[PDB]
């Protein structure tokens, strides 16, 4: 590939993000490094106003700028939702709203916490000379004590690094098609399916590191946005930056590029149709880094691997392509059982069928693309 | 400029489209070649219904499939809207709804008549040796006798080809910004500014071939879709392909790819934000051919030309960039004049859209180098 900011070892996630802003921004990071104690003791929402407007011009590196996107990303999320019980804040102060919105429009991201922030730029190696395992990694910023966000964010990242190992052979696939090298194409497609089968194994780790009570009842509120959300009926007001309140969608893993990249590579029409699911995934691309957004657009400009394999009438090539489509149906059927345990069941203990049909539609169209036609 | 299916003469349009399908589709072609006659005689719907279901497996090349799309697209709009007097059909019969939908998914386009059907693939040179001018061209299919569909389509197409001549220099803009070649970058922008300038002069031909009442009362209804239409509140049933009635937008020049690419090129954030205008132009992109959608998002992959120009302190450079933007404000201001003549005052003869054209006009005029 060219420079869509892809790391051969890590992929779309940010490789080794820096852990601390420059000492100018010390007073920012203070609220960011201490949100658990800060909102439990009720000291959070006013310490925001105690801040004065820092300028973004001394964040020199991309790693520096994106780390600041994370600290301001969570600082706003903790401000708007607060305790997490219903006390809502419908307007951000301006000494925090316009630093965020400026660096957001410089990085071309919406001024909200996106998946690229709280996962891809939100980790560190405990001991730098170890493998990237959950035992050796740690999240840089959490919202509340017992959030399980360490397990939730990193297990999310861990299977992203797992499937990103398949990105490296995507050029091999398109090479083998155009130069009509049948065998290497079949071994490239099998290696694609290997990673997605292993990303399902890494997905198993979420049971050990997140419990359903915490996720649904503390972590889910802090990651929800103010688009189509009654608590901020028509969005959040940005003092000094925008006249009116603007609506933005909360974090989703639909903003990850690998979890849309395999759907376009395999000719799976996730974004086709005027459907709710297609519109959701198409819109979530706006919440991806501009380099990653340009990477999906770049994949869509290639010939369909699905049409190539079906034309050749090769039982070998078709079985390998189905393996990838199967490995995706697996990752989404298993996700369905996890949404069952971590959202469905904790909701019946305090309408939501729309949540399950979306994920079933995205799997339904994935299952249709199998070479059973 | 790799194969985004942009010819250097006709641009986004289809270079020399096909007008005859194979003999296996005569029953389709007959209905399409006689849409006015079949509608005036009340015979159209009976002919569409008695159709046998035909396989799309004989449409081999891209052009044959584009003709059948425009063939089946027009027959569909004819069947749904009828004589145009409110007696609609909200169930498209199986024997036409299935081949239409199979073909549409094969070409990755909504199963409704789209701009790249009735315009970019709906033309024909009278004489193969003479240039592309209105008097040398003709449409392939029309709705009613006197609907001025020849004028409306061919003028829109000729305006597109005019602006399409600017597509060829877009590679030199981004390579000049790259190598920092100032003078060639200035000549490139002014060449864009001239092609946009000429397209406005081609636009003037609209008054000579489109009668205002025939458009508003006749042609505007055979181009309307079933998305937010009270006459088909929940869409149209594609009997035999989907259980449910689907909603789809009618033809609109928002589906034209020339007239969204220049806003992207010049850093005009027409699709930015979440407003209704930005989403309508974003929602209208799913109606472009797949190779044309790819061209737009790949332009977005490039650095912003506007911020580059704003950094140079080069008055000659800015005057050239502004020349492009002002030519877009001219085209949109003259459009607003046109919509008043061809829609507004015919409606008075027994604002939601006007605020849309003024919103996008203001967004363009905001990109003028004043900040
Ligand atoms: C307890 C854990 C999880 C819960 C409760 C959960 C819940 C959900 C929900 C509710 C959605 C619906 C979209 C929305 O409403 O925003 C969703 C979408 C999605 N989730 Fe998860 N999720 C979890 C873990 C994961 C992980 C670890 C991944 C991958 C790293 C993942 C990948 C996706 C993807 C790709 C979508 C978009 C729909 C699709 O492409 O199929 N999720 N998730
Ligand atoms: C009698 C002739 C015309 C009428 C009545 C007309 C009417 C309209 C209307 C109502 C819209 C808004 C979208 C909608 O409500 O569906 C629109 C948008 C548009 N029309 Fe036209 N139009 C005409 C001719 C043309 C021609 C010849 C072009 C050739 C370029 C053109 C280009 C556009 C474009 C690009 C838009 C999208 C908004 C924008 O990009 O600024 N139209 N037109
Ligand atoms: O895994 C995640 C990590 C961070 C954020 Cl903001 C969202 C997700 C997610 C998973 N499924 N839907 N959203
Ligand atoms: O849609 C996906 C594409 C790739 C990968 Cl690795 C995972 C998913 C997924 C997982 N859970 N729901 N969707
Ligand atoms: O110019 C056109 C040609 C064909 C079709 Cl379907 C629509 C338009 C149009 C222009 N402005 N609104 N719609």
């Amino acid at each position: 590939s060219k420079e869509y900011h892809i790391d051969e070892e890590v992929g779309f996630a940010l490789p080794n993000p820096q852990e601390n802003l420059p000492d100018f921004y010390n007073d920012w990071m203070f609220i960011a490094k201490h949100l658990p104690d800060l909102i439990e003791s009720g000291q959070l929402r006013e310490r925001v106003e105690k801040l004065n407007m820092l300028s973004i011009d001394h964040l020199t590196d991309h790693k520096s700028q994106r780390l600041a996107r994370l600290v301001l990303g969570c600082i706003t999320m903790a401000y708007v939702w607060g305790k997490g019980h219903g006390d809502v804040r419908k307007v951000l102060p301006r000494n925090i709203a316009v630093p965020y919105c400026q660096l957001s429009k410089k990085l071309e991201l919406p001024p909200i916490l996106v998946y690229a922030d709280c996962v891809l730029a939100n980790w560190k190696k405990k001991d730098p000379n170890k493998p990237l395992t959950y035992e050796n990694m740690d999240v840089l910023f959490s919202f509340r004590d017992g959030d399980c966000s360490k397990g939730f964010f990193l297990v999310s990242l861990l299977v992203e690094i797992a499937a990103a190992s398949a990105i490296k052979v995507i050029p091999t696939v398109f090479k083998a098609m155009q130069m009509q090298e049948r065998d290497t194409l079949l071994k490239a497609l099998l290696e694609i399916a290997s990673c997605l089968e292993k990303a399902l194994q890494v997905f198993h780790q979420i049971h050990d590191h997140v419990n359903p009570k915490a996720f649904f009842s503390v972590l889910r509120i802090y990651l929800s946005g103010w688009k189509g959300n009654p608590q901020l009926s028509d969005g959040l007001v940005y003092e000094g930056f925008w006249e009116d309140p603007k609506e933005f969608a909360g974090g989703s893993a639909g903003q990850s590029s690998v979890f849309q990249c395999f759907d376009v590579l395999l000719g799976i029409q996730q974004t086709a149709g005027g459907g709710h699911a297609a519109q959701f995934l198409q819109d979530m691309r706006r919440y991806m880094p501009p380099a990653h957004r340009n990477f999906l657009c770049s994949l869509e400009s290639n010939p369909s691997v699905r049409e190539f394999v079906l034309s050749k009438g090769d039982a070998g090539l078709r079985e390998a392509y189905d393996a990838c489509v199967k490995a995706l149906v697996s990752l989404r059927s298993y996700h369905l059982q996890i949404v069952t345990k971590y959202i469905l069941i904790p909701a019946s203990q305090q309408g939501g069928t729309d949540l399950m049909n979306f994920l079933k539609t995205v799997r339904s169209t994935t299952e249709k693309s199998l070479l059973k036609e």
